[PDB]
C-alpha cells in the first residue's frame, strides 16, 4: 500500500542468448519461442537482480527461453487494435524503415 | 593420521571461465566476484577429479 519498495531496485540482466529483452518487440523474426520460468535443457536465460541503493548485488531468479530459427513469428511494439493487415508507412522525410 | 591419501590425486581442471584459477592471484582486476559451492544461475565452474 504506503511504496516502501523505493529503497529497492530490481531490474533484468544480460543474460547468454543472441538478443536482448527490451529489443525484442522491434520486427525480430522467429519461429517459436515458448518462455519459461523453470530449468528445460537447451535454452538460455535472463538473470534477475536485486539491490539497496546500488551498494550490493544478488541474484534472485531467472527466465528461460527457448528459440528457433524462422519467418513465421514476429514481434510488434504495440498492439493496434481495429484493423486487418498490420502495415505503416511514412513520406517526406527522414524514417528508419 | 597415517597419510592413506598417497595413491589418489585430487586437482581443479579447466572450466568455461576466460581465466584460471593459478593465476588468479596475479595482479588481475574486477569489480565483484562471491565465489560459491552451489549453483546459481549466470555463473562459471571449474569442475573437481
Ligand atoms: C498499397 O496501395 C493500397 C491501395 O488500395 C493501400 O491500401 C489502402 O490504404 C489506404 C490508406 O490506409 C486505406 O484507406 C484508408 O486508410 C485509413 C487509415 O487511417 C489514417 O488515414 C485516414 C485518412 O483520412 C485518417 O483520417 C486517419 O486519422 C488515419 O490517419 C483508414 O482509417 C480507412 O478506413 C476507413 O475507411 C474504410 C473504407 O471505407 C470507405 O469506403 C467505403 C466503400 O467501400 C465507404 O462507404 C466509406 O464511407 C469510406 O469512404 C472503412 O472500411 C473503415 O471502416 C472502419 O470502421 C469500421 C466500423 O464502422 C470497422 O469495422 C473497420 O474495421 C474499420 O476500422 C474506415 O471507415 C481506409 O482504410 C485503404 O482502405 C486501403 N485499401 C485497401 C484495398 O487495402 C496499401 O496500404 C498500399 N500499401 C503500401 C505498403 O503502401
Ligand atoms: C517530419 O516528420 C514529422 C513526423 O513526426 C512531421 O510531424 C508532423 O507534422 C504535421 C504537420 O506538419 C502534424 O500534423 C498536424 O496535426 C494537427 C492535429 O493534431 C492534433 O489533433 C489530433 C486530433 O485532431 C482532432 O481534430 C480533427 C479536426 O481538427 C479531427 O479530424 C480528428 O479526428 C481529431 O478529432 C490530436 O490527436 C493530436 O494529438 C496527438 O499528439 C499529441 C502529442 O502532441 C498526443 O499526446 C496525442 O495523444 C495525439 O496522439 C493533436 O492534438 C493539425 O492541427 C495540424 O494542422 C496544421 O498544419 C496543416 C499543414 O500540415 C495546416 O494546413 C493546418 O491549417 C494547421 O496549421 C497538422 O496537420 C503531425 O502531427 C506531425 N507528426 C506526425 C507523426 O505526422 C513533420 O511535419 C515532418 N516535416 C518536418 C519539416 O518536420
Amino acid at each position: 500500500g504506503s511504496p516502501g519498495d523505493s529503497s529497492w531496485h530490481i531490474y533484468l540482466k544480460s543474460g547468454t542468448c543472441p538478443f536482448s529483452f527490451s529489443k525484442l518487440n522491434n520486427f525480430q523474426k522467429f519461429k517459436t519461442i515458448c518462455f519459461s520460468t523453470v530449468e528445460v535443457p537447451g535454452s538460455c536465460n535472463f538473470p534477475l537482480e536485486a539491490t539497496w541503493h546500488y551498494t550490493s548485488y544478488t541474484i534472485v531468479g531467472a527466465l528461460y527461453v527457448t528459440w528457433s530459427e524462422g519467418n513465421s513469428i514476429t514481434g510488434v511494439p504495440y498492439p493496434v487494435s481495429g484493423i486487418r493487415e498490420f502495415s505503416n508507412l511514412v513520406l517526406n522525410n527522414c524514417t528508419k524503415y
